[PDB]
Formats: C-alpha cells, sequence, structure tokens
C-alpha cells in the first residue's frame, strides 16, 4: 500500500442534543501516513478542554462536547491533512 493522501469514508452526522448532554461527533479516515487532524466550531480551532476532547483510534476520529449549551450549536469541522494531501468533513450540532 503506497502512500496516499487522507480519504474520508464514514462522515459526521448533524444531529440534536438536549441542553446539558454529552455529545459525540465520529468519523473514518484512510490515511497513510497517518493523518494530523484539527478540529474547528464555527471556524475557529479547538483545543482540547474539560468541555472537549478528540481521539483518533487508528483513523476513527471521535469529537466529544460535554454539558452541551446553546453556545455549542453549530458547525463542527474536522481537518485531516498528511504530506499527500487533506480532507475534510463537517456537520452541525443543535443544542435542543
Ligand atoms: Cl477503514
Ligand atoms: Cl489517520
Ligand atoms: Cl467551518
Ligand atoms: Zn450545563
Amino acid at each position: 500500500t503506497l502512500d496516499h493522501a487522507p480519504r474520508i469514508t464514514l462522515r459526521m452526522r448533524s444531529h440534536r442534543v438536549p441542553c446539558g448532554q454529552n455529545t459525540r461527533f465520529i468519523l473514518n479516515v484512510q490515511s497513510k501516513p497517518t493523518a494530523e487532524v484539527k478540529w474547528y466550531h464555527n471556524g475557529v480551532e479547538l483545543q482540547e478542554s474539560s468541555k472537549i476532547h478528540y481521539t483518533n483510534t487508528s483513523g476513527v476520529l471521535t469529537l466529544e462536547i460535554l454539558d452541551c449549551h446553546t453556545d455549542d450549536s453549530g458547525t463542527y469541522r474536522a481537518v485531516c491533512t498528511n504530506y499527500k494531501g487533506e480532507a475534510s468533513d463537517y456537520a452541525t450540532l443543535d443544542v435542543t
């Protein structure tokens, strides 16, 4: 298997979450070498915190947002990069 640009094979799902609950976005990327992943909320890069966690387990990418409020609604985007190229996916959160 030659090195290749990241390709997203399972895309995030736009969804709703009741105020105060935790939620996750999950996608799957195929990348060789392994992709560097960045996450964004309405265009602004997310950093890990008590509220935000993200992981990459062999290409399964998960963003977890804890204790969701109205301010957490909006567009979440993952960007996956290696020297061969990039892939990106986005979805919406609606906190109800
Ligand atoms: Cl896969
Ligand atoms: Cl990867
Ligand atoms: Cl965006
Ligand atoms: Zn709360």
